[PDB]
């Protein structure tokens, strides 16, 4: 039984869904509680929760800075302001507060890998491209994530032990 | 000003639509009239023309051998036989002919990149990973394709730009 990308990605079997953001429908408060409740380095950005179509990746570090920088300006941006990553602001009803565009802190080119891809190949892409993270997908829809550390844990489980597969690392 | 993946991908502006196979709705005849009318090394396989969501990539040379052998097998495969790349056949009307499963020659892990990826990065990936080709997407839907030789024609165009000098 060869180990694939789906065997190493999070979430694991029967754990809560990937913590994601939408490109269009989330407010400042939504992003604020997500940051408050989680300690993940970054978050995927999708078109919507039903589509799960990937748009990009965005860092916690960067989200915090952009949201604190928006409070201080005191120019109408409030807890109920819509955050968007598209090029234009979404169509919105009257009396609604100004919008927050965060497209300039979004990595519009995250690296991707299908769930069926072997870990032998994933480990090799991480080594050769110097990736911090990689997103796992199925038929164009997002499924999970692998981070550099996840790879490092996967390799160390091979080191002290099947030992031959560890040596393939040098090749 | 900054050259992107959508700048080099095919099809271009005055070029025809991407040549694609569906995973469920192409008959053996459709795929045969595609093999004779084109010279492409391979074909992206999607879920449907509506969705354009990627399922994998399949080579021409394999399609030919596979289809050749099946017409030669007698499991009664004919011209109106549906081909599929999923693990199981789709629902079929009462009086329809046998099918041809071509899953075992589908590459399920083709390399992909977004249409907004910088060309310097696509070239970098091409060199380090030794890719023969690379598929281009926009928000999870398939837009186009870049081949190893496309990348060589792009380098050429540059050499006539300080971007050519960091490769
Ligand atoms: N957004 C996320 N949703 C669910 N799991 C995640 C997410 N981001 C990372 N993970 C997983 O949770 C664990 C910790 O991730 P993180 O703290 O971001 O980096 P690290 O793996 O270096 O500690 C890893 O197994 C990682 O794959
Ligand atoms: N399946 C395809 N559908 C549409 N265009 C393709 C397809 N395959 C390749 N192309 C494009 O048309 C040309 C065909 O190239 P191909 O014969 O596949 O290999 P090469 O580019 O090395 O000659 C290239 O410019 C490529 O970008």
């Amino acid at each position: 039984h060869k180990t694939l990308a789906m065997d190493v990605m999070k979430p694991r079997r029967n754990d809560p869904l990937l913590t994601v953001l939408t490109q269009d429908s989330m407010t400042v408060e939504d992003v604020e509680t997500i940051i408050s409740e989680t300690t993940y380095s970054g978050f995927p950005v999708v078109v919507s929760r039903e589509s799960q179509r990937l748009v990009g990746f965005v860092l916690r570090r960067d989200l915090i800075i952009s949201i604190e920088n928006a409070r201080k300006k005191q120019d109408g941006v409030v807890s109920t302001s819509i955050i968007y990553f598209t090029e234009h602001s979404p169509p919105l009803p009257p009396y609604t507060p100004p919008t927050l565009k965060l497209r300039n802190i979004l990595d519009l080119s995250p690296f991707t890998v299908t769930d069926l891809t072997p870990m032998e190949i994933v480990v090799d892409i991480f080594r050769k491209l110097g990736l911090r993270q990689c997103l796992v997908t199925h038929n164009g829809r997002l499924l999970g994530i692998i981070t550099k550390k996840d790879v490092l844990k996967h390799i160390a489980q091979m080191a002290n032990q099947l030992f031959n597969e560890f040596l393939e690392v040098l090749f």
